[PDB]
């Protein structure tokens, strides 16, 4: 419209209703100049690391994390109230753009807004491009308000033969310049729109029954089952002869079930305090990552990481896996520390009902026909696929984590549910991608067919709007006694949890997740 | 609508109408970036003045005092003729945005409009922030039309425990961020408008009546009374007969009378006069803080100040307490004075009809059941609650002082008048709140999580404009003296008095309240 | 409901103590009053309360 | 709570008396009256428009 | 109760002559009479309490 | 303040034990509990305050 | 019964009530092994915080 | 109920259902009680051998 006219308004706000809630939230952006204008390609030759791909001059806008659409107020009306949970529609908006262009001169910079400078986004509908949006990685939304972030660079890696980094012939090259895009100077600004695929709703609540408690303690099944095969209380002495009997109350763990715990893949035990573990290196001969629960794909490892849904430690217990996972603390350094105290710690020891834990076995199966010479020889099943009639929970959304994830494209998927959490789509939202339209320096007055490296250096600034739908059931529980919600019992603080500090940063002290409220099986 | 359009006019007068005054008047304003951009945490651990809250980026609009909205001969015209105001409804703009990017180099700053910057803007209409605005506090509009004033920052304090600095569970944190806001660029305005809810007018009188007085003086009563116990002028010697009679005229102190001064809260009283007062320390062991007339909250001293309405002396007397307001008079190097001359101070006299004095005692009261042998014992009221049949006059309002207040939300109020002065309102007139949007500075070139610290450096200037419609009561008196006026008897003057000076310098010479004309009980 | 205390006294006249009608001492001082702007004044009924 | 309803980060334009004389001892000092503004910081003297 | 009574200090408490209004109080007003006034007038003022 | 102070007398203040309502006092009402009663019958007379 | 929505614009976490017994030989707030049923704790109404 | 590990005890998970808490029909000897319901589609149980 104009240059002195505003192109949107702020809006950031959660609207409950009956069965929807609809959360609105606003952020500011910076967009640098990457590359230099011009794709790279990526690679490195590593033993399991080995990775090769393109980085563009492109960037994108990634809305995948709970805590960008939601405060911890609006996560807390949420989960207490709720079972479910799905997204619905989406919506999205980009304006108020500016462009910057600086001069380096005399040892110092100037930043002028360069008012004719372009910069161009197009959504990808068609899922056309690798879609890296679903990775876990950095580079969405602030879960505060009030920060600007900066706008992550886009790149994607590519199919890798064996533990080498070249190329073959099978490998693609996207340009995202050949894509229609909408180019907006100071006064244009982009919207889109977007509507979730019927999803179900994740389960918010947990177990308050067991599957191998689902009888009737009361009364007696009318099915049998073998006692003894001898009398007396030790092995391989006795009369020898067959007791059969009835299962009677009080002796469950005999009782005939009709259902299944979930599948389990073992996941190596760690302990936090560093003389309760083997002292194991972290890259050499014997890496950690050969110790963990790994699969070989193309002669490539990778960490089984969280992996099938299973039971978990505590978050305060004194033992985690890689099945657990683990968010910063309030205060780190970062990139490292010695002590998992600074570390905050996923559980999902809630899904103990319907699922074997993470460290220990799934149970013990014979492995002969004894006979009265040989006696009887069991073992232990680390891992197990799904059976007929086996039920299982699936791992816990948090606050701090994914909302989605791209279904990959191939003729068959299981439960298409993510390891890490959230919602399976086969057409997830779509990346949003924004870069700075080149600008050209002061040409030579001859002709050169070479192109024009010499640029003026830009960036761009502006906002971003962005609306989701989503749908909740309400609890609808006959329970008579309180259930556990979430609360602050933070206590007496000398600074606010959940607030700005005196210094004025934010931080999130605690992973919360969402099962609070529990139901029956 | 464009850069080189005007988004507003200038708008200052008063129009008068028979029953209701409407007053505008314009200012131009400039906002400052507040924290960088960033909220921060406040709060020490003081024995009384122990506080905590939130300092934001946001600055507000006050628009509460009087003389904001009227002139000197305005006020002169309201008070002289009226017995009753109150505020009907109010309007607001915020036009001509002007954003100033500024640039220090070389020692020397230079100031560049940018064009594509924006500023936000929303009231707050469902009064979820805390309110601020009536707290008796700086920053609200110049008096004068010519002055430009900086808009305040925003803060807020939360609920305090003991003398402890430390949050507890129960403190809130509010992001302004967090609701929808108006992005304003040099084209666009904003604007709003408010209703006052009914409240009673004002009453701009004196009573010329006293309560103890409202008798006929020449008739009598037809009640009796006990004269005395005893014959003679002497205590515990006489004849001991109990003498009743008639109440006649003449001795109107025994009439029996149907109504009560109102409530009394004690004040202690000092002298202007240095020499004239006990000599008490600022802070130490003994403040002055604890031998003036405070409330003890939560183990927090608070003074009564200036607590309920009560008598007190003129404003030239030479005493003072702490139920009158003070005032800076015209010359003040400020802060401090070692001289009550300098100081303008109010004075509620007036009310000596209906009310008792802050000095001094509501009354005597028997403190037992004399006998013959037991002598009468009374003892002094400084303290009293509202009784049935009781009356009283509320504080006066004045030129400098505010209009309004904010009745907290609490199941209980008792006479919702503001104890320093004006209008009670449970929605009083929104809050207006106001910030500089941020522009980053030059993002690096790679990419990184951390939030953006680096902006440029902007403030922002514009107009601002409020309309308030006011009900007036036309005096309705059968008075045949002529009533005393506000008039302006300075005399001769080196520099006229209610002007700018010499230097270009205003300020305002005398506290003036609303109560001259009288009326009767 | 509320109080405001009154002085008692007896229809016996012996056994009520002596106060004088008027002087430095007056029964007006005696009753409970309230201080109206430096004028003692009667509370007179007074706020309701049961009586003899 | 009530008597923090204020702005933490303003003053009032409202002044009051300090002291009636130098030092932190009591009925000792210089004997004169100091008045002063009300800075923030020190909220236990601020006018308030309620009572608990 | 006028203190807060401890092993060392006994409980002291101290008479109410005089008692405004509390929340939940309840009081009946003076009895009209034969020989005693029919009406009066509310005096006019910014506030009245229960005008009676 | 239990007197008014000069150069030759001492301020003295006094505890407030007990205080009725005043103009402009704000007060919240006691809690509702799970145990405890949900009404009350406001008596029949002829004045209330805050009836709860 | 007729209930009010919270409607506050406050971030951070409000308190709730919740059950924080913790591990417990027989359930709080259910009949005990003899079929007696009592009720543990006091609760009351207020735990979202509004502001004045 | 959910169980914890080897040990009865409950934790704050485990519900407690009062039966008395749902709507009930109350019937004398003259009274009578009916039900309708509706299986949701189900594969047919196979009744059948494989003769491959």
């Amino acid at each position: 419209d104009g240059v002195g006219n505003a192109s949107g308004d702020w809006h950031c706000d959660s609207t409950w209703s009956e069965g929807k809630v609809t959360t609105t939230s606003t952020r500011t952006w910076v967009l640098p100049t990457y590359n230099n204008h011009l794709y790279l390609r990526l690679g490195t030759t590593s033993s399991s690391n080995t990775y090769n791909g393109f980085s563009t001059p492109w960037g994108y806008f990634d809305f995948n994390r709970f805590h960008c659409h939601f405060s911890p107020r609006d996560w807390q009306r949420l989960i207490n109230n709720n079972w479910g949970l799905r997204p619905k529609a989406m919506r999205v908006k980009i304006f108020n753009i500016q462009v910057k262009e600086v001069t380096t001169s005399n040892g110092e910079t100037t930043v002028a807004n360069n008012l004719t400078s372009t910069v161009q986004i197009f959504a990808d509908s068609s899922y056309e491009l690798p879609y890296v949006m679903d990775a876990g990685q950095e580079g969405s939304l602030p879960p505060f308000p009030n920060d600007v972030f900066m706008v992550p660079q886009y790149g994607y890696c590519g199919i890798v033969t064996g533990e080498n980094q070249n190329q073959t012939d099978r490998n693609a090259f996207y340009c995202l310049e050949y894509f229609p895009s909408q180019m907006l100077r100071t006064g244009n600004n982009f919207e889109m729109a977007y509507n979730f695929e019927k999803v179900p709703f994740h389960s918010m609540y947990a177990h308050s029954q067991s599957l191998d408690r689902l009888m009737n303690p009361l009364l007696d099944q009318y099915l049998w089952h073998l006692q003894s095969t001898t009398s007396g209380e030790t092995l391989n002495q006795g009369n020898a002869a067959t007791t059969f009997g009835k299962i009677r109350s009080g002796d469950f763990a005999f009782y005939r079930k009709n259902w299944l715990p979930g599948p389990c893949v073992k996941q190596q035990r760690f302990s936090k305090t560093a003389s309760q573990n083997y002292k194991i290196p972290a890259s050499g001969g014997n890496a950690l990552l050969k110790y963990d629960t790994h699969y070989t794909l193309n002669n490539r490892w990778s960490n089984i990481a969280p992996g099938p849904p299973m039971a978990t430690a505590g978050p305060s217990d004194g033992d985690f896996s890689n099945a657990q996972l683990i968010f910063p603390g309030p205060s780190v350094t970062g990139n490292t520390t010695t002590s998992a105290n600074n570390l905050l710690f996923t559980s999902e020891e809630e899904i103990a009902a319907t699922n074997p834990r993470d460290t220990d076995m799934f149970g013990q199966i014979a492995d002969n026909n004894q006979n009265a010479t040989t006696a009887p020889i069991t073992g232990n099943v680390t891992a197990m696929g799904v059976l007929p009639g086996m039920v299982w929970q699936n791992r816990d959304i948090y606050y701090q984590g994914p909302i989605w994830a791209k279904i990959p494209h191939a003729d068959g998927h299981f439960h298409p549910s993510p390891l890490i959490g959230g919602f399976g789509l086969k057409h997830p939202p779509p990346q949003i991608f924004i870069k700075n339209t080149p600008v050209p320096a002061n040409p030579a007055t001859t002709f050169t067919a070479a192109r024009v490296d010499s640029f003026i250096t830009q960036y761009s600034t502006g906002q971003v709007a962005v609306q989701i739908e989503w749908e909740i059931e309400k609890e609808r529980s006959k329970r008579w006694n309180p259930e556990v919600q979430f609360t602050s019992n933070y206590g007496n603080q000398s600074s606010m949890l959940w607030a700005p500090d005196t210094t004025g940063k934010y931080t999130e002290p605690r992973v919360i997740g969402s099962r609070y409220l529990t139901n029956h099986l």
